[PDB]
């Protein structure tokens, strides 16, 4: 029926062509350490936000999913000012980061209390259901994120204060999996408490190259994101040319009803702006908003894969999930 | 001569009597993403803030450092709206806390661009000689941090940026020590790097009650600060009868003129509030601004330490440090 996005509640049924896993805004926790020489430029950002907005509207997207975490930035006042903008249905998240590159010493001093497992649900629900700090804005989505090869105490907190409140609001859960790890173990654990595996996306899947570790995650019933398109040789990503081949395997085996793609791109950065260095640099060039419409898309259909099933993974999966 | 202050240059010799190591606002690294519950009472946290101020003020007080780190939640425009206020004067510092319980993500990337250590040098350089922010104020002190039992990797860059700093600005370090670990290892790699011991204050030494392991420290002719004062029973604290024991050894064996006193109180928290529970609140229900003047000086009278001994302490001391 409804979905939770910048600007109120839309009608699922109007979300139309989406992308599930993108950043309009986005910094490392310590960013704001470094507040003398890396400022927000509040105008400067919602120009170059509205842009990006812009760029994927030319390509027919009138939905994005943002769920930057709420310790690396996440800016839902500036969202609404990008969707008030440009048009774009927005929604945006409540959960925080893997611990490896997250920020826990706020919640793991709380855990040392005893109350922080409760106060991640007591946020949760407070962002899912009644607002985001004094915004009005509701999150439409529970990010959830793991570390590389194990989900840390700390990490699983959050997935059972996120299934715990995934089953008082039907909220859906999209998930961050570290250098393509974790995805089947996710699956189980959230489902063990509760979770609907028809309200999941687990995400970075395109981070592992082995089909049998997608096939191991989907018999779960989930959804799965390769949600990292342009990312290379970094963050330990494969190649496009990898994901290609592992995707094309997948929706050949019949399992385009359990996909989803995106880019994770991070139009603004927080903190004091940097340039790759030439190896990076070079690698990550397509790392941007339109690189699936312009590069990926045209080579799946160079592959065969039909306009139907395309339809089915940017408009019908979506759809599916959020209703 | 003169050192930064919030509200600007002040002639050292009118600091007067100093609290070494105080806060007045503190958060964990992660409450900037607990907002909805956590909200930052501007006008309530001031009230809170400038009645700390005010009795300190009462037991002769002059002057506090506030060392506050950069990823903790500093914030020296608040820290002015206090000494506009009160009258009281407060230093505050540029630096970033330790590994464990700081935010290194942000830097921890920046490495990874090669850039880290450089940005770290001129990040203390531009809060130091030019301002913070655009607030107008700069820190008179660099805060340094170390985990237990290592300086890590990351630590490490603030380190060689810090002494970088100071051979430039000839500003004031003052140091963290991790559960009572590390005080000869910070003195010593410091110095290697052309630091000078006269503008250092190792701290948190009040949490190794092994007197050789001061005179170690001591021996590299630094300051070092007992100022953990009330703190009982929580990050691996040793209890105040054992800090006074330490600190008397110290003092009888005519150390006086290195050692300075404190509480690191947290007046205001970030995030949401909380209550300690039953063991920890009863041990630490002495940790508040008036603990040294009401019962450890008191105490420390009565074991026969002279007012002389304690004006060294107090006075005496900042205003060599800083001179
Ligand atoms: C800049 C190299 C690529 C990268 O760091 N990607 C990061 C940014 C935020 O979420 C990610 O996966
Ligand atoms: C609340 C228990 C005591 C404690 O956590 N102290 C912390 C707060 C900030 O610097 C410290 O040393
Ligand atoms: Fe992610
Ligand atoms: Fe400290
Ligand atoms: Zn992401
Ligand atoms: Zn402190």
């Amino acid at each position: 029926e409804m979905v939770e996005t910048v600007c109120g509640p839309v009608p699922v049924e109007q979300l139309g062509k989406t992308l599930i896993h993108e950043h309009f805004l986005f910094g490392y926790p310590g960013f704001q350490g470094d507040v003398t020489r890396g400022t927000f430029r509040e105008d400067e950002s919602l120009r170059v936000a509205v842009e990006a907005a812009e760029k994927m509207k030319r390509h027919g997207i009138q939905t994005v999913v943002d769920p930057t975490p709420n310790d690396c930035g996440r800016n839902p006042a500036f969202l609404r000012r990008v969707a008030e903008e440009t048009g774009l249905n927005i929604i945006c998240a409540t959960g925080y980061y893997y611990e490896g590159e997250g920020a826990p010493p706020y919640f793991q001093f709380r855990r040392l209390l005893g109350t922080a497992e409760d106060d991640i649900y007591d946020m949760f629900m407070a962002e899912l259901t009644e607002g985001i700090a004094d915004t009005g804005i509701k999150a439409g989505v529970i990010k959830l994120a793991s570390s590389k090869g194990r989900i840390t105490e700390y990490e699983k907190m959050f997935f059972r204060a996120a299934a715990r409140a995934q089953k008082e609001t039907g909220a859906v859960i999209i998930t961050h999996t570290q250098e393509g790890t974790m995805g089947p173990e996710q699956a189980a654990y959230l489902l063990e408490h509760g979770a609907d595996p028809k309200k999941i996306v687990i995400g970075h899947m395109c981070g592992n190259t082995d089909p049998d570790y997608h096939r191991k995650t989907l018999a779960y019933g989930v959804y799965i994101a390769f949600d990292r398109f342009g990312i290379q040789g970094m963050v330990g990503a494969p190649t496009d040319e990898e994901r290609v081949r592992t995707l094309l395997a997948l929706l050949r085996d019949g399992y385009e009803k359990q996909i989803m793609l995106s880019h994770n791109t991070v139009n603004v950065w927080l903190g004091r702006p940097f340039t790759l260095p030439e190896p990076f640099a070079e690698m990550m060039k397509n790392w941007h908003v339109e690189h699936l419409f312009v590069n990926i898309i045209p080579a799946l259909k160079n592959e065969g894969i039909r306009d139907e099933v395309l339809e089915q993974m940017f408009i019908g999966n979506p759809a599916a999930l959020f209703s």
